[PDB]
């Protein structure tokens, strides 16, 4: 149907926007602390601590399969990256501090993305 196609064009355009949002968010992590999943070889207990791990590569795979239906879903995943790190790592660590910075700097980017997704519909 033409109705199906038009929804698919909307999903594709949301996907393009979210890829530009993702690149911008990831520039706020120059140290690449959140680039990849936590290794279960190097933190074997990780899953006793954190129930839903998240990282930028995993967000990127989901994105290329057009697996984000809206901005809310994308934001949930971004927030997991941050929130997981702040629980697992103590306040005085390079990891916790990098999450605080990503959050503060990410908030600006997401403030305008929310306006662009409403705006372009």
């Amino acid at each position: 149907s033409m109705e199906q196609v038009a929804m698919e064009l909307r999903l594709t355009e949301l996907t393009r926007l979210l890829r530009s949002v993702l690149d911008q968010l990831q520039d706020k992590d120059p140290a690449r602390i959140f680039a990849q999943p936590v290794s279960l070889k190097e933190v074997p207990d990780y899953l006793d601590h954190i129930k839903h791990p998240m990282d930028f590569a995993t967000m990127r795979k989901r994105l290329e399969a057009q697996g984000y239906k809206n901005l809310h879903e994308f934001e949930e995943d971004f927030d997991l990256i941050i929130d997981n790190c702040m629980k697992y790592n103590a306040r005085d660590t390079v990891f916790y501090r990098a999450a605080v910075r990503l959050r503060d700097q990410g908030g600006v980017v997401l403030r305008q993305a929310r306006r662009e997704v409403d705006s372009i519909g």
